[PDB]
């Protein structure tokens, strides 16, 4: 009972919320104020919920709630539906998981997608799968790509003119990224788009592959040889959706493979931001973050559409915090560079961005290429590969006009290496150190004026910051922390508010909706994702929190809001 027309309206309507997202551009920002700095003392827990299964790991994911069911994901590729009142399980879905998924970055899963009746998500062995919401069972199910080949989904999906859209991962594999439309109702393929330039993309009537143009117009152009056919560019993070251009704004990965010496050129449309035709997946315009990258600067991270007025006139823009430690605006009707600026306090491989966004390079911080030996030189480099910011989402604040940014301060010793290509097997070429930059912190934070260019605000944390951000309109900003604590700030100047220790760290980009007269908040916790894999200082620094799993209520109780 989910329709295109209250996609379209979320954040809106106060008692639920049908998107990834809080609204189809992203910009996480809920107009309910029953909540707000002068009485977030007073909410408290209500219910849990454990995902058991002895499967823990990473929990990205954002909960999506109508009619007063609850409806999100868990590490291995899990479903849940949940009463949001009371916390007792509808019903819960298990992905039959192969031995040989290949996730780069641990099993994590970003969340459902809601249409009519049905329920969706991607799987670790890159499936599209179909839910009945009442009772969990497969509806349809359908390979969107081959996980022997290294793929994978980890991505939300997204409901865009009736038409469900998704991203595929595997960068690290090699894979060639590609996004593509299904019908909702049963599976069938509507369109699909490569990410690497040189691959046919295509739309399908009656069943049949129609062609519908090359990526980037001809192979070759910014790659050399074949390395174009395990080019990567995966749009991992799935994307957003802007009605007033009708533009889909959807990220995409590193070039594969990480040692950049193998492919000279800017190697499109790796690390870049996509605006798509949601009709039939031709590319409108991209505007190219990393030019041949060699940090495993994905692009990914999301962009965010939002409105300004400039001397009089207005500015549809729109904006993102890049793993590589630029904030960058841009116009989204047709890509052009507005402003970029960094957004953590070191950033080595680049001096600047020239007048278009282009990086302006400081060629010392690439790592050499081995050449006689079976390693190049290490070079020192800020960010590292873990980036500025990775996943996790920022928000928006209408009101304040700020983005809150959930950013790191880390850089690396970098290095390359020969690597041939083997299907199924990582096709990286490097290797690395991740080095903290300051001995008390890491995360950091920030709000940013996306208009003045301007940090307005700053805090830190001890662990890195690796989950989403929420903000309202009663001046509070959301977000949690790998020590265990779902955290509460005022918008305006950054102080805590509150926060409560949920066991586990917490990930889940936190959501607010109101039921019976009172404002709820939850937020999924159990910590991973790729922080745990890094060796080094980065690891004694997070040595002592645990796995968990499971999904936290909280609510303002109706009579103490005054
Ligand atoms: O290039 C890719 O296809 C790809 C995919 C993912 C993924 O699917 O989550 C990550 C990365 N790259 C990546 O580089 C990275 O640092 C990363 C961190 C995480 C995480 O969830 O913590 N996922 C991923
Ligand atoms: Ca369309
Ligand atoms: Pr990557």
């Amino acid at each position: 009972a989910v329709s295109n027309e209250e996609i379209l309206q979320d954040p809106k309507n106060p008692q639920q919320i049908v998107t990834n997202g809080l609204g189809v551009q992203g910009q996480r920002y809920s107009p309910l104020d029953l909540l707000n700095v002068n009485n977030v003392k007073e909410l408290r827990p209500v219910w849990a919920f454990s995902f058991g299964g002895e499967k823990q790991r990473g929990q990205q994911a954002q909960p999506l709630i109508k009619d007063g069911v609850m409806y999100l994901t868990g590490s291995y590729s899990r479903v849940f539906a949940v009463d949001a009142r009371t916390g007792k399980k509808l019903w819960q879905y298990d992905a039959r998981l192969p031995d040989d998924i290949r996730p780069c970055c641990d099993v994590i899963n970003r969340g459902v997608a809601l249409y009519g009746n049905l329920v969706f998500f991607g799987t670790l062995d890159a499936k599209l799968v179909a839910l009945n919401k009442d009772t969990g069972k497969v509806v349809w199910s359908k390979k969107v790509a081959d996980h022997k080949e290294g793929y994978s989904i980890s991505a939300a999906p997204m409901i865009v003119n009736g038409k469900l859209i998704t991203g595929v991962a595997g960068g690290e594999f090699g894979v060639v990224g590609k996004i593509q439309a299904y019908n909702p109702e049963n599976g069938e393929l509507l369109w699909m788009r490569p990410t690497v330039e040189g691959h046919m993309g295509y739309v399908y009537k009656d069943g049949k592959a129609i062609e519908n143009g090359i990526s980037g117009g001809e192979a070759g152009k910014t790659w050399p040889g074949d390395l174009w056919k395990t080019g990567g560019a995966a749009p991992w993070l799935g994307g957003y959706y802007d009605p007033e251009t009708n533009l889909i704004l959807f990220g995409t990965g590193n070039p594969a493979p990480w040692n950049s010496h193998l492919r000279p050129g800017d190697n499109l449309y790796s690390s870049s931001r996509l605006a798509l035709n949601p009709d039939d997946g031709t590319i409108k315009w991209h505007f190219q973050s990393t030019p041949h990258d060699g940090w495993d600067f994905d692009g990914v991270n999301e962009l965010i559409s939002f409105n300004y007025k400039d001397g009089g006139k207005e500015v549809k823009a729109a904006a993102t915090a890049d793993r590589n430690g630029f904030f960058y605006v841009l116009d989204r009707t047709n890509g052009k560079f507005i402003r970029g600026f960094p957004f953590v306090d070191k950033i080595t491989w680049a001096t600047g961005l020239d007048k278009d966004g282009r990086p302006i390079y400081n060629d010392a911080s690439r790592p050499g290429a081995p050449g006689s030996e079976a390693k190049g030189s290490s070079v020192f480099v800020a960010p590292a590969v873990l980036g500025a910011k990775n996943w996790m989402p920022m928000a928006y604040n209408k009101d304040t006009g700020l983005f809150y940014v959930p950013s790191n301060e880390w850089g690396m010793d970098i290095w390359n290496e020969g690597i041939a290509y083997k299907k199924g097997a990582a096709f990286l070429g490097a290797g690395f150190t991740i080095k903290p930059l300051n001995e008390d912190y890491i995360g950091v934070l920030r709000a940013i004026d996306p208009v003045s260019g301007k940090e307005v605000w700053r805090h830190k944390n001890y662990a890195p910051l690796w989950g989403g951000v929420l903000t309202t309109k009663g001046n509070l900003v959301f977000t949690g922390t790998p020590e265990g604590f779902l955290q509460a700030f005022n918008a305006k100047t950054g102080d805590k508010v509150w926060e409560f220790q949920t066991g586990s760290g917490v990930l889940g980009s936190p959501v607010t909706w109101e039921m019976d007269g009172e404002q709820y908040v939850s937020v999924v916790s159990g910590w991973g994702g790729a922080v745990p894999l890094a060796g080094g200082e980065v690891a004694k620094r997070v040595k002592d929190f645990n796995q968990g799993g499971m999904l936290w209520t909280f609510k303002l109780p109706k009579q103490l809001q005054q």
